[PDB]
């Protein structure tokens, strides 16, 4: 019975194999059959190649051998090398050629995913190019995916040598037999097969996931589209900026790059955007996902007034002044999408770019009260019993599983009554209070904002609702001015409160305005549809974002 | 008695004026005098000018109003506009030309630091333009140094209202007489001398400087050079990595750009740093000022192994796996250096670039034991008193105060005898219980790193000296490799222990290694000469770093 599954990088998690260049190179330069290849592993054991894998030398020291071993290989061949060649040339390009091979990830993703110990083993270099960047961005980016990670240069040993063999059995804390190993070179192959291993040859992707499918019993090949890497809280980088004397803002931080900074909404967490940071950062951004004030590791302080959209936008301000950011790409959804555009209104200076799912910008009328402006349309009805202080608070911190369980779920699964949440009495009147697990998340993914919501509670997040007045007298002030900085607007086509027809006139106010729109959406975007969501960020940050 | 210090932007605290660009255009275009001026501010208090520094609207949206003003005033001049001819053009040129006043700004400095409340007050606007962040940067830089930022467009009143004025006592809680006032414009200067308040005509900085230092009575002008800007660490954007499940690592984050790790020496912390930070985030970098293994915020585990230079580098990889980042640049001091030396013999692909302050580059000795070679040398003697566990950590934590005096000191005010450590018996023997205070340090900072030690003592600190055997060991596998990515040396002139001839033969393991030396300069480096360690620095990042 299989436990553990071994990959090589080179031709099995990356393609194409940089073994494949040195051929193909030849087969270009009409050179020589096996040149480039018999000059590249000259001298067995004891050569120069040999001491790079074991780490005595960096592939920069490792260059200059090659060049004499290619200079020797031609002399021995009765024939010349070109003029316009160089080994560090051919290599950069075959290193930056070589791309992770996708479904080979997706399978070792779902063994990982059905219990099994993952791990990648290597026969690699240290590389110390002026180029080295693009091998560290591709390490960097598997690496996180599998338990294990050895590099013949780090370990000292080689494939296909035995030692490294058993040290692999060692560090996975397995058997022979509970072992699945994955190579492209049939001679580093058969020692682990010579040690009681499970082997497949790695020739085609296909094939090969055909062969490992079969010997694990597991669907790996034609299995449905995986969701995007989410994120393990525990595993995240923590950071925590002091706005003010009682104020403290908590923000998760992953990846390099222009700085994007990811405002949740209602009543939400940095957690709302898990399936966006890995993402986003691997698409070269610097994501800092807050906890709004009020929520998480965020200070929560009592007051109304502490939750104005002005103060909320200063201390965001303030945030960026406090982190050294001149300036930051704001995406928002809900609560945070409607910051976010008066982030855009009030500090343009401070954002690169404003993106907002599913909330519209509409303009404040002068001419009517908030509070008069919500009764015109009883889709917010909710909104004025959320007004009371204490009243939402205490049916909504009663069961804080039954809260996020029936809040949390896609457009077909609707538990709730939203209309006519006055006259009825209650947010939770008709609801089951042991609702069934939404297609959206995890038990585990609902306890997260169980524990977080335990901290502070609802009395922050619903003072957000709490200052219509306060916040209808400030966005009169930008009534004259208009949104000219890049900006996007996502809309979500079964979000109910949201609706996209909503959005309809902001062209008025933001004429340069960009659009995404997501079919069977409902209004947890972020977790309902992940890879539309990233697609469409990622495409705009690229374009508008630089 | 005065108390507070105004000052405005526009050609106070920020030179070329963006006024006087206007005329100097006319004279470069042969247009007549006063045109752009004129058209400039037409209207008055109704005019898109007035409207713009109200922030009724944004700079993207009066560039529009001011062409068709510009129009009009050609017209009745009966004159006309060139072709190649643009505000906007114009304008980015102005904002882009306009820098800080260093010496107005070291006079602010100089006026808070003997207690003066101090605050902006500028007639601006909501910048919107594709280049707004140049500006963005420029009042990020500044409004960290003053008290208060008023900005026009966000207060919605001007230059010269009497609101404002009334405005900015009521922020300041002082009463006219208290207040001195700034201004290159008389007009806007007449309300502050109106309500009683002292005022300053600024023409020239120098004259307007005299006029200062006469009225407050402090010496402003001609005045000893200033040090860097430190870090007050509640300021500070704290961060939190778990690198593994008994190890989280803190560090202090400032800035964007490409990542520079800072890693201290021994007995540190982040804080040693404090001069840097400000200095590299404000010359385009991404500051990460770690507490390393054993240090402040950072686990402490008791046991030796936990520290040997393999796991401290394993460590700090995961760091910046966890982080999301393929590279950082790597900078130590002491202790630090040696980590950043190991991190490119072992890890250069993740290091974009290494800096030590002076630890040098030493190989290991194959055919010695590092306990042999410390013996030869009797200046690391005080290294085989730190070898016996509990002993160094009795006499470093029975008075931290006292532990740190005596340490950080400048070359000039030895306190400490560090030869025959094993002889007298003890590393205080004949070291005063109550040391003076060091020209170097403050007795707020000795007591941050008081506070600081409090948490883990000196266990894990030492146990840094404690792995020389698995170090060497480690240290040997690289005995075949070179240092090929960029690299820089720092000697210190004055540093007893780490001399600058210890560097001497780096060249062989560094070839294209860049230097810096600085004189008069003990161990302390980053706090005895904070001004020339980011002058060499910021030097080498902008040529080595990009
Ligand atoms: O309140 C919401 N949005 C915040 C701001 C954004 O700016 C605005 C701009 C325009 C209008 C309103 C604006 O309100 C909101 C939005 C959509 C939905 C929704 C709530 N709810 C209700 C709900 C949610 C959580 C807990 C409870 Cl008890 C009830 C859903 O369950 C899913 S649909
Ligand atoms: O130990 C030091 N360096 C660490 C590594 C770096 O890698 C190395 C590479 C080569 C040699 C040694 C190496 O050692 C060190 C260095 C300079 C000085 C110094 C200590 N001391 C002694 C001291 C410091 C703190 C507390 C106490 Cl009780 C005593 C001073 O007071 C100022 S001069």
């Amino acid at each position: 019975t299989l436990r553990a599954a071994v990959f090589d990088l080179d031709g099995v998690l990356a393609l194409p194999a940089v073994f494949g260049v040195l051929g193909r190179t030849e087969e270009a330069l009409a050179l020589p059959r096996g040149l480039l290849n018999d000059a590249f592993q000259k001298g067995g054991p004891e050569g120069a190649t040999t001491r790079l894998m074991k780490g005595e030398i960096t592939l920069s020291q490792w260059i200059p051998l090659m060049e004499e071993n290619c200079r020797k290989c031609s002399e021995t061949a009765k024939v010349c090398l070109p003029k316009n060649f160089s080994i560090k040339e051919i290599f950069d390009k075959a290193i930056s050629a070589r791309k992770i091979n996708r479904p080979m990830l997706q399978a070792a993703l779902m063994l990982r995913k059905k219990g099994f110990t993952t791990a990648i083993l290597t026969n690699t270099w240290l590389d110390d190019r002026a180029e080295r960047d693009g091998l560290a961005q591709l390490m960097c980016e598997l690496k996180m995916h599998f338990d294990f990670l050895i590099e013949s240069c780090q370990v000292g040993m080689v494939k296909p040598e035995p030692q490294i063999y058993k040290f692999l059995l060692d560090t996975l804390k397995a058997s022979p037999s509970e072992v699945v190993f994955l190579d492209d070179i049939g001679a580093n192959l058969k020692p682990a097969r010579d040690l009681g291993m499970v082997t497949i040859l790695v020739q085609d992707t296909d094939t090969a996931l055909k062969e490992l499918e079969k010997v694990t019993g597991i669907q790996l090949l034609n299995t449905p589209a995986p969701l995007p890497t989410s994120c393990n809280p525990s595993d995240m980088s923590h950071g925590y900026v002091t706005v003010k004397p009682r104020v403290r803002l908590h923000f998760v931080e992953l990846g390099s790059g222009p700085a994007v900074c990811l405002c949740h909404g209602f009543p939400e967490s940095w957690y709302s955007w898990r399936y966006q940071i890995p993402a986003l950062a691997q698409a070269g951004y610097r994501v800092l996902a807050m906890d709004m004030k009020g929520y998480g590791e965020s200070s929560a302080p009592p007051e109304i007034e502490e939750y104005c959209m002005e103060v909320l936008c200063k201390e965001m301000v303030t945030f960026l002044d406090k982190l050294g950011l001149s300036q930051a790409v704001f995406i928002g959804h809900d609560w945070g999408g409607m910051l976010v555009w008066y982030m855009a209104l009030f500090y343009p200076e401070r954002v690169r770019a404003v993106a907002s799912l599913n909330t519209p910008f509409i303009p404040a009328n002068p001419n009517m009260s908030p509070l008069e402006s919500i009764k015109a349309n009883p889709v917010f009805d909710y909104q004025l019993y959320f007004q009371e202080p204490g009243v939402a608070e205490a049916e909504l911190e009663q069961n804080l599983s039954r809260t996020f369980k029936s809040l949390f779920r896609a457009s077909d699964e609707s538990v709730l009554s939203m209309h006519k949440v006055c006259e009825a009495g209650g947010l939770f009147v008709n609801s089951p209070e042991e609702p069934s697990l939404s297609r959206m998340v995890t038990e585990e993914e609902i306890q997260f904002y169980v524990q977080q919501f335990k901290k502070s509670g609802f009395r922050g997040p619903l003072n957000w609702y709490r200052n219509m007045e306060r916040n209808w007298k400030w966005a009169c002030k930008s009534l004259g001015r208009k949104i000219l900085i890049p900006a996007l607007m996502v809309t979500a086509e079964k979000d109910f409160v949201l609706v996209p027809q909503m959005s309809q006139h902001m062209e008025d106010w933001i004429p340069h305005l960009k659009r995404g729109h997501i079919e069977d959406c409902g209004h947890w975007t972020q977790m309902d549809k992940p890879t539309e969501v990233n697609q469409i960020l990622i495409k705009w940050l690229d374009s508008d974002a630089r």
